[PDB]
């Protein structure tokens, strides 16, 4: 396990565009597009991101090379935010990989205003973190992901993708 495989597990793989559980245009691994409810603006999005006219649909080969790009810039804004950095330095990799999931789904501002999880996390709290972190939208709207991430925060283990 490591987070390719658990974000791969996390978001699908589709290689024409499609609705993301928010409703936004997204492709690939993941990859969202844009949140405009224009089909043309996320192909016209997609097509800059790809660097073709695509038409909507990618190659395998083109998702996985967004995907890359998408798990670094997410890191890479970890490493660059006040509120994350310091909580990301902390943990051991594969809480970091918990991490940088929520960071993928959620966005970085929206995890970077968790300031109370974020906390828990850092005072390594594990149980506490966890019940904290449940109480929230994201958790609501994605139960079951949402469910795998914090169990991985709470264990420091890959249990919850341990039959994915
Ligand atoms: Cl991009
Ligand atoms: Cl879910
Ligand atoms: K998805």
């Amino acid at each position: 396990m490591n987070i390719f495989e658990m974000l791969r597990i996390d978001e699908g793989l589709r290689l024409k565009i499609y609705k993301d559980t928010e409703g936004y245009y997204t492709i690939g691994i993941g990859h969202l597009l844009t949140k405009s409810p224009s089909l043309n603006a996320a192909k016209s999005e997609l097509d800059k991101a790809i660097g073709r006219n695509t038409n909507g649909v990618i190659t395998k080969d083109e998702a996985e090379k967004l995907f890359n790009q998408d798990v670094d810039a997410a890191v890479r804004g970890i490493l660059r935010n006040a509120k994350l950095k310091p909580v990301y330095d902390s943990l051991d990799a594969v809480r970091r990989a918990a991490l940088i999931n929520m960071v993928f789904q959620i966005g970085e501002t929206g995890v970077a205003g968790f300031t109370n999880s974020l906390r828990m996390l850092q005072q390594k709290r594990w149980d506490e973190a966890a019940v904290n972190l449940a109480k929230s939208r994201w958790y609501n709207q994605t139960p079951n992901r949402a469910k795998r991430v914090i169990t991985t925060f709470r264990t420091g283990t890959w249990d919850a993708y341990k039959n994915l």
